[PDB]
């Protein structure tokens, strides 16, 4: 119940090429992916991520000024992520990518 | 890799109910789980081994002081744990078994 | 991220005025906050912050009724020995603050 | 006895009216800063103040080289003025830091 951000994302697989989606959530510390939404019994995470291991290096440019709404989360240590190795996400909009981008920034900056 | 919001950290032995004896693990409360991690390395060891959402937990019984420094953390919710079921973990001391304790409990009162 | 337990409306009685007056309460794991209204985005500062490790509960109402007492074990905001009253719209509401602070301020 | 706290520690907060820096016992919560006159977490437990982190940021510090400062950011009318600033000193760069970074993630969306 203690979070900054939480929303479904698709997250790129490299080799696959392919997205799968998951339910987020962001605190201080992870950002953690659910199979579901149902936060009083889908309890256990899926991962968690360490945001102190992460930055988000770039995001995509909105369309007029999904196709639009990706992110780049970079590991800088071996995690969940090889160190040096970058996750693709996902998200509606290029608002609601943002929105997960400007948090992310400053939590792993 | 620096910030955390830790509300406690240390060390805890978990009883393991097949295995017969206690795991001790690295734990850190949040306000959200209690996370195990394998070690200390609170810059590099940052995969928890478990995390244990409070929102489902409740802290139950506790040893009396006079080991006398343990306390059982029971599930609501199918989880980690299966509903209803109750792990035991044992601290260093009783004064620092109810410093988890206390934490604990306020943090799944509801 | 807000890490509340419970919020709403409750009245606090003044046992001298023998009267109630009305405050948005939050409750977390450490105090009982006052605030003047439930605008939490520009109403910031607690009227009062009531620890609640200085507090017990020690009564409510039977059901017909959604009375409690907050009993004060230090000198705090609260004198020691004193109580307040507190009186939330139903006895199932009251229920609800009660089981919370019983169980934040069991010894 | 319990309380859900992230940090604690003596800071000194600069008035600038007063052209001093009032040193007080400050405690992070998910929610709060809170100011208390006294380090006795049994007993002196009225806040002197409460900083709501949702309307907080924190912006600079001091590079290392006092060297122990930061600024605390308003983003709404509270204890501190819309858009006015509060300059927090801690005993070292070090420990600056640790507090800086703890507000800092705890402040993102405000
Ligand atoms: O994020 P993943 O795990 O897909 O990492 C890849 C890096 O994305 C590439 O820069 C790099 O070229 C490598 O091919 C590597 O697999
Ligand atoms: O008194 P100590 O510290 O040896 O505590 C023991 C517990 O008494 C046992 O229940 C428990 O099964 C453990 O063996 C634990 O060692
Ligand atoms: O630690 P030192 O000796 O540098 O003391 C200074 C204070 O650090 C400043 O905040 C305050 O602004 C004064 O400039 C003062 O010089």
């Amino acid at each position: 119940f203690t979070e900054i951000k939480s929303g479904f994302l698709e997250r790129r697989s490299k080799f696959l090429k392919s997205y799968s989606k998951g339910y987020y959530v962001l605190t201080p510390n992870f950002l953690h992916e659910f199979k579901t939404a149902d936060r009083k019994k889908d309890l256990v995470p899926v991962m968690s991520l360490a945001l102190s291991e992460c930055t988000v290096t770039e995001h995509s440019r909105k369309n007029s000024t999904g196709s639009d709404a990706k992110f780049v989360l970079h590991a800088k240590q071996n995690g969940i992520i090889r160190r040096g190795h970058n996750w693709v996400f996902k998200a509606d909009s290029y608002e609601s990518m943002m929105s997960w981008f400007d948090n992310l920034k400053i939590l792993t900056s």
